[PDB]
DNA sequence: CACTAGCATTGTCTGGG
DNA sequence: GCCCAGACAATGCTAG
């Protein structure tokens, strides 16, 4: 199989569909601009709106420990 | 034809101080 | 065990 990647955090879990939606609504905007828009929109969400994505990121974090128990993040 | 780095974001994590 | 500076998770075009 392929290399093991980091699990997605709450913002990244949410950004998957939202980036797609923004891209389709604004097909002239590059991903850098979309990212700036996504950052602001994520910050605008209230706690209740963020909750499912926060919860799903934690599930992904725990599952990553199960599927890849000896994984160690080694940046450079 | 094929590859590669860069861009931007939030949140999590690293090594070394 | 916090600080510092930064990598890297997804995305997909741009351009070399």
């Amino acid at each position: 199989g392929l290399r093991i990647r980091r699990p997605m955090n709450a913002f990244m879990v949410w950004a998957k569909d939202e980036r797609k939606r923004l891209a389709q609504q604004n097909p002239d905007l590059h991903n850098a601009v979309l990212s700036k828009m996504l950052g602001k929109a994520w910050k605008e969400l209230n706690t209740a709106e963020k909750r499912p994505f926060v919860e799903e990121a934690e599930r992904l974090r725990v599952q990553h420990l199960r599927d890849h128990p000896n994984y160690k993040y080694r940046p450079r």
